């Protein structure tokens, strides 16, 4: 019992991590194998930042302009190019540490445990879901450039976004580890916004079914709906709309409970009318919309409670 | 910006977690230098948890009744001890990769990441605080038995917290390292109950500071209160006496802000006595009280392990 906001455990991913110097910037590296990845915008200064040509500003740079430490260790950088927003080193050693691993590229409403750290040393561990908007709501400081989102289903490491910048809401945006920008957001100090967020439907409903497998079911009601009159009256309260896909990934959910999906959806229709009058769904008085269908199969039992 | 609940970096604990079975139980267990240490109640069957007698339940297994398993490779136990309500197998290998460690007892209100494992193997890592009423809210499921808590100073690990027990509530129940528990709590099948928790009051005032750092100022008032007159507040909405103690703790965050902390209790009360009129305080619509003075400044300052 019970139901936490939980990050996977961040072991495997710490050995990866080290500290990348380019002239007076500092920020953090996944070393795999024998490639250090990193922002590009390591290779900035802070003039650099508004319009900066990056092929022009890395052909100038040599191996040894790049500094990788790795714990008290210097890595000798061999090599260096560029795939779209990150920086690849190539260094002399591969990673005695490297975990299994593949680069895997997210979409909007997944969740991924995030080791933030500054000059290369792991700070502490937490939970993200990669918002309708694109951003991630992060906890991150200067210097967490480079820290890396993750998820380990198994012994393998899914790596799936590498921190870049901070928006001016205080929300964060990066890159698949491939480099490829999530959201329509550029690398470059120029104006930029994160559009207006909504809440991941998909994942308030895996997060209600939690509930009722944890012995919670105040918020139920007798009546059902159609997929249609749920997402006209969700996208009212600025809910992602909640397609056939969404409604056959909560199936089995679904079944464990003995809960409709759409049963489930006219229980959600009537907590955004009423709220919760003084009431919490497992421990929040607020619809938590960071746990995804398969987060909530992973921690929940698969014996409801009654 | 932003903050989270935030767990400590869990790699050194990872790399000390065992299986252990006896019989037909598996659980999970630490492993430090040539000890690993799990919940007593491994040697128990059904029955035996009823009414257990330790002492005569392990008088009767040897040390080859113990299967510890690093990973893919089977410890061998050559000794067996029980410490309060942990058992204590000494082993023939070191443990590698031991960290720097140090077993330390935590107070109510002091926080910690867990580490939930099953079959010796880490699942999630997770924060949490000890309640005032010695339980912790985990997120526990059968076979997390064994599964630790602990903090990072440092390049040092404390660990604080092994998990034994689920209470009727769904809140959890376990021991320090050294097998005394937190809590008027027993390993036995015996009806236990979580006793009335109450709200750890120098957290929440912590996390409205951390609110403060990240932007969200609406809450703030011009009033100041006297510690007596907020602890009469904060005894009626059932939520822990504020010392001075607890005070001076948040010395740097109230200097820092600008806020002094009977300024931020006065905010508090305030919020216990109208609510929050539909707003949030860094995206929660309750006082968060799972955040210490320390886990402000320390996730506010970017301090690494
Ligand atoms: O955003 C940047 C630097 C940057 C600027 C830019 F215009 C484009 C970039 F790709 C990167 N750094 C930070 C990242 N995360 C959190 C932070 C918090 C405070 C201060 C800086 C933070
Ligand atoms: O509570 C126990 C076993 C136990 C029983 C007892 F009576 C006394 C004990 F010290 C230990 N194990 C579990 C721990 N955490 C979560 C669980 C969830 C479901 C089922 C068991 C769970």
């Amino acid at each position: 019992s019970g139901f936490r906001k939980m990050a996977f455990p961040s072991g495997k991913v710490e050995g990866c991590m080290v500290q990348v110097t380019c002239g007076t910037t500092t920020l953090n590296g996944l070393w795999l194998d024998d490639v250090v990845y990193c922002p590009r915008h390591v290779i900035c200064t802070s003039e650099d930042m508004l319009n900066p040509n990056y092929e022009d500003l890395l052909i100038r740079k040599s191996n040894h302009n790049f500094l990788v430490q790795a714990g008290n260790v210097q890595l000798r950088v061999i090599g260096h190019s560029m795939q779209n927003c990150v920086l690849k080193l190539k260094v002399d050693t591969a990673n005695p540490k490297t975990p299994k691993y593949k680069f895997v590229r997210i979409q909007p409403g997944q969740t991924f445990s995030v080791l933030a750290c500054y000059n290369g040393s792991p700070s502490g561990v937490y939970q993200c879901a990669m918002r309708p908007n694109f951003t991630i709501k992060g906890s991150f400081l200067n210097g967490s450039c480079g820290s890396v989102g993750f998820n380990i289903d198994y012994d393998c490491v899914s790596f799936c976004y590498m921190h870049h910048m901070e928006l001016p809401t205080g929300v964060h945006a990066g890159t698949d580890l491939e480099g490829n920008f999530y959201g329509p957001f550029v690398d470059r100090q120029t104006a930029q916004a994160a559009g207006t967020d909504t809440t991941i439907t998909v994942n308030v409903l895996a997060w209600l079914y939690a509930a009722v497998i944890n012995g919670d079911r105040w918020f139920l009601n007798r009546f059902t709906t159609t997929l249609n009159d749920f997402n006209l009256v969700a996208m009212k309260y600025n809910y992602e709309p909640l397609t056939q896909d969404h409604v056959d990934i909560l199936g089995p959910l679904s079944a464990q409970t003995g809960i409709a999906v759409l049963d489930m959806c006219a229980s959600l229709k009537e907590l955004l009318q009423n709220g919760m009058n003084g009431r919490t769904i497992l421990g929040s008085a607020l619809l938590e919309d960071e746990f995804t269908p398969f987060d909530v199969v992973r921690q929940c039992s698969g014996v409801t409670f009654q």
